[PDB]
């Protein structure tokens, strides 16, 4: 594609999308463009607007587009293009990613007890609501806990909310503790999000006992 | 993908779906599986039910699975594995196309007259509301036009409802007469489904005149 | 979308698109920008050209897009924007959709014998090598027969090539002959094209004896 | 969908699944299902092999799955079923997720001075060949640079190989310099890759001039 700027757009709230170069009120030459998983290529909206679409993306007075509450199928590319009072033609584009942020993941079905030396399933993470969907690691005293390294085994699952579309993530670790190692060692779990930037989300930790 | 049912299901209609070998009521051993737009690959869905999918597709007591409106989302492959007081297993394979029907073709902006020889634009056609699109086509006193084929030229257009998905079509029509032909000609345009073996729909004739 | 002249282009054939109103030879202000199955959006072409896409679709000396062996990812939107020598601007706007021809359907595992009044498995229907994926039918002494309509059952098998993309169909028919129908009944299958005005394709006919 | 093992899988590299509890050698009663970017839905893969399949994925003598080289329509699901000399079934799930590491980002059209206290370009970064497509982001003297904060402004574009599908990124980096702030900034580069535990490559540094 083009040169855009890019817009992190948090799925439910609003979004005001700036048309540059535009007359800061009535009259304005400017149109709108979208393709988004709404349209069939390119769709163009205008000041007057009008139609179904104005429940979904309508243009304000200042020529700005607004969007009331985003959804999945917004994500895509917006670009206007307008006239200002002296002629000058100025382009704006954007590619719109959307996202949700899921609650705080959960171990559930922990394990208080671990033999050393055979393979132990230590728990499950869970994590509910995200878009797009991320993904959910694990930790061994504050240190990333690597699948198929060091007798560290894991088996995912996702699946999404059949009206929202939102993932839901399991992470289920297994380990095989090492002889003479720690008798109170620390896991947790992290959901770390798809979106640049995002912060990652830490469940509170499981302390089991290691029999030697 | 394996040996399936064929099963054409109405956008907004209520969809049974049957669990064949399982016993007419509860208790039944038997789990439904389905891959659809809302799942991510296979969602299982047994008798008791619970969550946020009874909203979507339910077990009814006889085991069939029932939708009670489907939409877009709901196209996909739906697969019951039930076994009968015997114990003989018996599997039931189902794939899933949703359609709608648009309203009635119209043409807009059709011309009252024609000049023999040149290029003349004779209407557009416009069907709102199908799913899966469908396409449009002319015909002239009950023959197709072929675009690109005698002086026929076609331009067309396709849009999506922002919030319901469904399709709505465009297509302008262009003819050059041939000199010396029928005063009077006869136009119509058609709307032909997706799906097999569903009918088409017809416009209102336009009957310009042609000037030698 | 826009309006669009509809192109289709079979698969491993060359296509050109023509840029309506550019000069007839270089030097020529005119650029094309497509949108298929193998971009981000938007991209350019140039006369110029250079790098991978000249493998692809490269500028003709009289201003037309040339694409060698179409693809399925050439699937998509492609338009042109020219100024002629006077300054005037003239666009063209194309929607390229791709297609194969299967071979000649052919039945297998007919059956030889039908019993009156019960079941039975009449044949299996294939077409190898179609894009779009098309359907399959079955015809009675010259008339559709009608899934679920008439002691009729069909069910469908879809696989694609691993490495062509190109559709395997199959369809198995049953049917319950009627008690004191004909006892030569004949049989036929067809595959029917997606895209439209093209024509159908049949197989030989089955002719099995029917038992009272 | 279901508990799975993760597997990532570099684009043209072999990659052997195992199937769990198979006998080590033949006969063995198996059988693998796939769903990726190649199938209908599951395609069923047996230790006697045949077709164009064979090109693709093969059973081995031990009852593993090989792909000679990956490419990324290969994506998807693989299971395997097997069972052993008892009797006992054992099934194996895998979520397959292909890659490729681009070249090391590289800096161009860097700016040589820049002024403090209006907008600068500063440079544009660009990685060719990854997937998936993954992202940029730049760093200002160790710490990162976040877009529309504190005169920041950042631009991105995204290409794909027109043959081999990978990505290209681009983004172009602007800053207004404070006044009275550092005479000798230094900027870098980043491409994030998209998986997890993969590591960020960067670029070589830039260390414009600064005029007050
Ligand atoms: O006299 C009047 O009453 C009157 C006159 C004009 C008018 O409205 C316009 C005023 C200026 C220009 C245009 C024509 O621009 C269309 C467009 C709209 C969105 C985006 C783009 C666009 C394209 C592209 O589509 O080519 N490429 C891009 C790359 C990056 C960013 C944007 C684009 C183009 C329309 C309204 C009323
Ligand atoms: O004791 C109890 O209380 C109790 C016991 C069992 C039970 O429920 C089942 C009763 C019989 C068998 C199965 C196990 O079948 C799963 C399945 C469910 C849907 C579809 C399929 C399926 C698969 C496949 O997934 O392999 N392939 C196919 C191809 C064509 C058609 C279908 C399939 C398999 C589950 C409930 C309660
Ligand atoms: O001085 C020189 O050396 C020199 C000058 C110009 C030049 O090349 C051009 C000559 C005229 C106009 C344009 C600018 O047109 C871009 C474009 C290219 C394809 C398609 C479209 C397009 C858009 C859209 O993108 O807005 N919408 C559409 C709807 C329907 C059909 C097409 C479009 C626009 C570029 C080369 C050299
Ligand atoms: O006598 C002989 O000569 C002979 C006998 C058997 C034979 O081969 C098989 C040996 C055991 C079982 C099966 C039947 O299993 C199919 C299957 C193959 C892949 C995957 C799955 C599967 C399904 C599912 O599809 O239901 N769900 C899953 C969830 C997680 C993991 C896997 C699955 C099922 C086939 C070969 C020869
Ligand atoms: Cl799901
Ligand atoms: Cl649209
Ligand atoms: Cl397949
Ligand atoms: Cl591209």
């Amino acid at each position: 594609g083009a040169m855009a700027q890019n817009i992190t757009a948090r799925i439910g709230e609003p979004l005001v999308l700036k048309c540059k170069g535009a007359p800061k009120k009535p009259p304005q030459r400017l149109e709108w463009k979208l393709n988004t998983g709404r349209t069939e290529a390119w769709k163009v909206l205008s000041p007057q607007g009008g139609g179904p679409w104005d429940s979904v993306a309508r243009v304000l007075p200042n020529g700005s587009l607004f969007l009331p509450a985003v959804g999945i199928q917004d994500e895509g590319i917006f670009r206007c293009q307008a006239m200002n009072r002296n002629g000058k033609e100025t382009k704006s584009n954007y590619r719109v990613r959307v996202y949700q942020i899921p609650g705080k993941p959960e171990i559930v079905d922990s394990a208080s007890e671990l033999t050393a030396g055979v393979p132990n399933k230590v728990g499950t993470c869970v994590s509910e609501g995200s878009y797009p969907a991320g993904t959910l690691s694990w930790h061994l005293d504050g240190k990333p806990l690597v699948p198929n390294e060091k007798g560290v085994s894991v088996k995912e699952q996702t699946r999404r909310h059949p009206e929202t579309g939102l993932f839901t993530l399991q992470s289920e670790l297994m380990v095989t503790p090492a002889r003479g190692g720690d008798p109170r060692p620390t896991f947790s779990c992290s959901f770390s999000p798809g979106l640049p930037r995002h912060r990652a989300l830490r469940t509170a930790p499981i302390q089991p006992r290691v029999w030697e």
